[PDB]
């Protein structure tokens, strides 16, 4: 009965039950998001979980000012994001990409090709498949946009699906589109058995990278602006050599980018997944940041899987997801995913500078 | 050309700085300059959390995000039953919760550490293995110095319990300090601590150079190690109990061969996990950066649980680094951080983290029995029909009744919700 009751209900089953205190009881009951969107968003609703929401500052993107919502409950944190992108002054686009993943994973193969070259030869079939299981994206102008196979030891095989969701984040899309292949697949070998079907929340082909160019001078208040430089370069190089750093450092970008991702209704698990395993280089857990000195500036550059969105999920139906989308005023998902890269490397800068100043 | 920053349309210089501001003249400064809409403007004005306490606790503070929050049910942590708060936007996370704790009907600990991690980092050694000799012989003193750049955390019991060290590239070193913070998350004993220490350091050489001494957000010393044991028939409604557990072995298998795998496989796991973090008012941040790093074994990011078959039973574990707390941080000056705590009743921050990882394992029971049984979508329409239902009004036995007729329709709205719901009265 009591994913079945409302919430107010729900409260007053735990305070009879000995389950929460009376002011624990008023506590939940002061709530600022509307009781009908919440109790319908997630089950078992009983409250909410307030956040403090700042303005993060100096931020330029191409040659275009913004205003970041952050949500945190850090302190320091939207204050050095301010200062870290005041001194960096802007950031430059260096590469964006922008596809969804999913796959298929076929298991106990017995000839692992003969099944891939049977899917190969018929993969105008399969792009016909994936448009009826999802036909409105394809109105949209995205849709399936590539096939690949993998192999792999103890009888698997991975069909992998390479989709343009365009502004949402995709995993309905995605899935959608799967379990609707996954039953030509089913059709066509008989013989064979389907594991899962599911998409990938690391997206590779979502790799936004930014960059900064620095005068050292703006670097220290005073003379010592090449010192901050080289003592930040050095910092990012242990970064690649202790990963007891590496976390930290990349802890310290996330906390940038996971306060615009949660600002804005965006799905913070799944970017703080796809980043911290992008920052597994050669075997090895690294920084997702490079800081080298070439000449009289600072040079900083971040790479990062950065599937956002700017429709779907918890992007619009939060009425605070959609304040914050008028703070910012990015007009697509490409442009907050630079955006919120940017906001990643000027958390960077200012943490590297707070920690090699003292 | 290159115009400044438009932030500097906000100031008002006629009398005020953004920073210095009050979150209402923030907001008035927003709208007057083009940034905001009035709209806008009233819904961030519409706040639950005390204004007085969101503008101390982070700067140019405007207004607040709200997750919602609800109860996971069924959870059974070393025979106690746990309520679990869960803040979180995505729908199913509690749902799936909840049926996984009822599947495992309970979760048992294997081992537990909690020490949290510390570095102080030396640059441009000479000769590092000298210099770390150097050091071990006097330890007696690096120990009492801790004490005293933070005596505090001595007195209720806790402090500097170890000292590593490790060389790299023949010319960096890092002296390890594993600390005992009790029940806080550590961040700033450790810091003041180091920051006391790397002092005597200078003092004792004043030909080495430091680096940095700052904490590590890599708790590998707060590593919790859950288990469960399942009889294969409580894994599904039908027959084949088994055979939905050995494709949950192989689907657990898949994710140590297939990164790609691996990384959905582990979000799925802190779905749970970070709802419960967030909820109880800590760093969301601390535990999703120590636990994905804690994923790459082997030089492999891999899945951090394992399931296995042992005769008629499903095997799982999880094992992963939670340096939760249940002091300091957010973990009080937030009144629903304490709401929630209240709900969870939890004495600890050791118990927090085994109640925690505990979750993030029901929670990949749920979603693996999901994806290798009647797939994932089937189970998020369901509940999309039954939130459809609600929204239009549903009250009553009309929420499923409203939602089966839903499920005939090839596309569910509201429009057509509400439809199904006049004709039912
Ligand atoms: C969604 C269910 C639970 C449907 O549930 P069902 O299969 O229809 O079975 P049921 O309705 O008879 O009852 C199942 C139990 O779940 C709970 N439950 C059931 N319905 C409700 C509800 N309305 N409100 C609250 N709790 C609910 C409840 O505890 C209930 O037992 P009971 O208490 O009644 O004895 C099932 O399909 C399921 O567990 N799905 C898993 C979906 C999931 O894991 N969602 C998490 C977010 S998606 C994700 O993780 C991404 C992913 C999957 O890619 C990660 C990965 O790949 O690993
Ligand atoms: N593996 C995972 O991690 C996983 C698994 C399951 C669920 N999820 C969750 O599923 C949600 C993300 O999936 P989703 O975005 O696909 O949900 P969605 O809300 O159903 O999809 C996007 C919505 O935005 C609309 N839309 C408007 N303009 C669009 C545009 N330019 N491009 C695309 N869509 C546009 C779409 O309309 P149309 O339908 O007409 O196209 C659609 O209703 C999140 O809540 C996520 O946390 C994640
Ligand atoms: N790299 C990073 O992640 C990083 C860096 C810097 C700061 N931070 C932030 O610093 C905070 C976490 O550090 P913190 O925990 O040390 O905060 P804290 O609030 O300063 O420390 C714990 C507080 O709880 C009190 N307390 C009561 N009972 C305790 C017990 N059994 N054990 C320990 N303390 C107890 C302590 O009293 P006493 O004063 O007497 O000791 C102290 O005031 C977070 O806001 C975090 O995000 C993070
Ligand atoms: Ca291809
Ligand atoms: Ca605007
Ligand atoms: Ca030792």
């Amino acid at each position: 009965r009591f994913y079945q009751m409302s919430p107010e209900e729900r409260l007053a089953s735990l305070l009879n039950e000995g389950q929460i205190s009376a002011d624990t009881k008023k506590e939940f009951e002061n709530t600022a998001l509307s009781s009908q969107i919440a109790n319908h968003m997630i089950e078992n609703q009983i409250s909410e979980t307030e956040v403090p929401m700042g303005v993060g500052l100096h931020l330029t993107v191409d040659e275009t000012d913004y205003l970041v919502p952050m949500a945190t409950e850090e302190p320091s944190v939207i204050a050095a994001l301010s200062n870290g992108a005041k001194i960096a002054q802007g950031f430059k686009t260096v590469n964006q990409q922008r596809l969804m993943r999913g796959q298929i994973v076929f298991y106990d193969v017995a000839d692992p090709e003969s099944l891939i070259d049977k899917l190969q030869v018929r993969e105008a079939e399969i792009f016909q498949q994936a448009e009826l299981s999802y036909p409105s994206i394809v109105k949209r102008g995205g849709g399936l946009r590539d096939l690949q196979y993998r192999a792999f030891d103890e009888s698997f095989v991975s069909v992998d699906f390479l989709v343009d969701v365009k502004d949402a984040m995709g995993a309905n899309i995605v899935n959608a589109m799967l379990e609707g292949v996954a039953e030509l697949f089913r059709e066509w070998f008989a013989e064979q058995k389907i594991l899962f079907s599911i998409l990938s929340n690391y997206a590779t082909e979502s790799v936004v990278t930014m960059k900064t160019a620095i005068p050292v001078s703006r670097l220290s208040k005073g003379s010592n602006g090449r010192e901050i430089a080289e003592k930040i370069v050095l910092a990012s190089r242990y970064a690649s050599l202790d990963p007891y750093r590496a976390v930290t450092h990349n802890k310290g970008i996330m906390n940038g980018i996971e306060a615009v991702v949660l600002a804005t209704g965006n799905d913070t698990r799944a970017v703080s997944a796809s980043c911290h395993a992008f920052a597994v280089k050669e075997g090895r857990y690294q920084g997702l940041t490079s800081w080298t000195l070439d000449g009289e500036q600072l040079i900083g550059e971040i790479s990062v899987p950065l599937a956002l969105a700017t429709v779907g999920g918890a992007t619009k139906v939060l009425p605070k997801s959609q304040a914050a989308a008028d703070l910012l005023a990015v007009t697509d998902a490409k442009e907050l995913s630079r955006v919120v890269a940017a906001v990643g490397l000027a958390q960077n800068l200012a943490a590297l500078r707070a920690l090699v100043s003292e």
